[PDB]
């Protein structure tokens, strides 16, 4: 209703109203396209991205809106983000200006960034992501922040809402072996958006990968994988780097034995495969079980258009 | 066969050339009377390599019929691709081409892809297989934006171009190798080749020994290895360097004699036969600057048509969509 | 003038100064006005350089008069370009910039360009060679996105901001330098005296020894070496760096002398002076953090009026347009 901003489960409200607007929007993708008539929309990326990048500008244009897409570092100047510090080198340009600046030329905002993994602090207490919600001058969504990423989960739901076939599922988040230190963003918001609904959610990973307490709420956690997923009916896979104190952003474990394979979907109730992507194969999950039909992996892709287009809408008409 | 076009790779998805030319000077004539058919329809080009004419007048065809433009660079700013299937995605990429694919497909209506011969394995590019995987999972209408083997739009504007230009119905065209640095894909080549020979034009095809094209390009075209002789009255002539095909020289660079650099000295021995290059051109290596700044070279008009040939392509594709 | 733009790279090209900031405040005031005015008119943007706000403010400025837009940054999606006529294109450059800009002048309506002075040859970038190649092969009416030596878009910008705050009829308008670790083009500079120039103002230049300007944009312009002498009784202080430009020392860094760091120090000898800035600025080095964050500071109510002035000048060249 009066939605200033995106950030969270909680900016959308009631669950109800929040997936009948979304499959309104299923039924008829065009059906605002004159809602946005004349409204800019700026999306600001400060990291890579395929899926926010492409469904947030076909989301905009199911609105009618202006769409702006704007990649810091390749196009524009270095950002400092360090107040009070002398410029005189690699950064032309301040945050401190820079967003204000941006906030000019836009109605709504849209920015993407990562952990940077050097400061847990600075992470969670979402500095940048706060400060273009504090200084653009504008409404502001995230399109992935240091611990969140709210148009993800809400596609996730959506999904989910969408192939149950039972009306409170058993919902597996499951980590995964990876390569390289990843945020713990996509796994904080999917335990922030399965705790907000009635579906019976659990939370298996290696020790040492504990997720930060406010997020994993009062979600059971499971250390053995093959247990969490039995009679799973969904189980979405995602990795992240360590959390706890001494090892933040740190890789602990790359066990291929959490590698999603044909074993640990045997044990599930033929569960659904989901994952946000992008998605290694043969690390996060085998090729077998992503090309499999139990895989929605694309259906659930396709609802980072429906997510980000209801957000859209709500932003736009909570617009002055 | 040409209100039923399902994709736009090669020369046989355009259908019959009579009317194809027909609308596409219908469109020059008038550029924004069709900007209404593909109001809330969305065009995703995908770039796997560089582009400037490609990139700018496919995103203009795009605008006179009303559409939405989505322009994505992958490498630059999305996640490099996996290609191969099977592998462990343990390393550099991040992302399988295999998810990317139907991903992309969901967020628009149509699907423009360049993507360059790789020269890693003949078969691959061949058999295009990069490009025909967007068509089979895409879920979308699929325009080459140059494939590795062919480069329809292109030479659709080629022949709009040429049609434009011609003095006589069946003009003498002479497409000619020229020496090139790097080894370059023979996609505008044998893309060439392959729409000249659904003409009546008299085509010729003219290379050193050694840079012979694939047969099924080269068709029952006259292939003469004396520049000069090619030449001879030609009323076009169509340059373009390519690096060698057959057997173990796939994707190399057999010489880069300078003798075939296009100058003032082959082009006298033609019938004041216009120039054309499809661009990017090296100067004074495919060209000389004489002869591409002389008035009988038409290399802008031809680029200038890359955005009727798209525009037409794209009307197609709009018309013939669910 | 004016009523007849066919360009705009210098402050002559808008013409009237009075009609031009009715016209800035009349679109302040409605946006849209005239978002019908560019439909189905497409203007292209092209980036040789690095750009926040021209890329984004342009882009907004297009979308209020309901323009179709295209950014391209070449180099990133594009090949890389020869500037150089003559040389023999073997190496790093695919593409020469001769054909180039008339291909891109052939998928859109306006032209705007961004190319930074190169400080390779001084007569190269006063002669403004790139941007006048763009004037004269295109094909289109061009606008400067900062070119070698001006950047109207800019100082129009400030014109109208300004005009905007300024508490008498002639405030006294103070263009100081400012140190920087690298060496930065003299448009921006050249650019403010040039507009400062043409109006009722009290324009005053300050730098230090070494500094002076082209005595073409320096006009009769009170140069102070004296900063704090200067900055007395100001109602204006416009900072911005820039790299020599006397003889010898041609795009080079002469200083970085921090005395000249606009602080409180000197803004306390102002006349409660506001203080300005095109942007990109690095703070502590051009101007404190304190006196950038302090309220006399209207660097962003500055940036938002860039979009004003690319809407005004937009606005002129669909109006001109055949
Ligand atoms: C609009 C100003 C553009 C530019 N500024 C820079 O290139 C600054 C980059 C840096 O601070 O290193 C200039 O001085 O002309
Ligand atoms: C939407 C997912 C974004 C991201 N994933 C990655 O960046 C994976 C990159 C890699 O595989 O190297 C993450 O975990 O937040
Ligand atoms: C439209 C032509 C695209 C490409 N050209 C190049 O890759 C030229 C690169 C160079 O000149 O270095 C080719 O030959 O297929």
């Amino acid at each position: 209703s009066h939605m200033k901003k995106f950030t969270c489960v909680q900016d959308i409200g009631d669950l109800k109203s929040a997936l009948a607007e979304s499959f309104e929007i299923k039924k008829d993708r065009f059906k605002y396209v004159e809602l946005g008539r004349n409204k800019t929309l700026l999306m600001i990326f400060f990291n890579s991205s395929l899926r926010t990048r492409l469904s947030t500008q076909k989301a905009a244009l199911n609105l009618g809106m202006n769409v702006i897409v704007l990649d810091i570092n390749q196009g524009a100047w270095k950002l400092e983000t360090e107040r009070g510090v002398i410029m005189d080198g690699d950064k032309p340009e301040h945050l401190l200006e820079a967003i204000p600046v941006m906030g000019c030329y836009c109605d709504i905002i849209g920015v993407r960034s990562f952990a940077r993994f050097e400061n847990r602090e600075y992470d969670y207490n979402e500095v940048i992501i706060n400060q273009f919600i504090q200084h653009s001058g504008r409404p502001v969504f995230s399109m992935e922040a240091a611990t969140r990423h709210p148009l993800q989960s809400f596609a996730d739901l959506i999904t989910i809402e969408e192939y149950k076939k039972t009306a409170r599922p058993k919902v597996v988040m499951t980590w995964a072996p990876h390569p390289r230190p990843l945020p713990q963003a996509v796994p904080n918001s999917f335990a922030e958006w399965m705790n907000a609904t009635d579906y019976e959610f659990v939370i298996t990973h290696p020790e040492g990968y504990e997720l930060d307490p406010k997020f994993v709420g009062n979600a059971r956690v499971e250390y053995d994988q093959m247990k969490a997923f039995e009679g799973a009916d969904f189980i979405y896979a995602k990795n992240w780097a360590a959390y706890l104190g001494d090892n933040y952003g740190q890789i602990l474990s790359t066990d291929r034995n959490w590698t999603v394979g044909d074993r640990q979907m045997a044990v599930t109730n033929n569960a659904y495969f989901m994952h946000c992507l992008p998605v290694r194969r043969n690390m996060i999950v085998t090729d077998d079980v992503i090309e499999s039909p139990q895989s929605i992996v694309i259906p659930e892709a396709a609802n980072r258009e429906i997510s980000a287009t209801v957000v859209l809408k709500r932003l736009l008409e909570n617009l002055p």
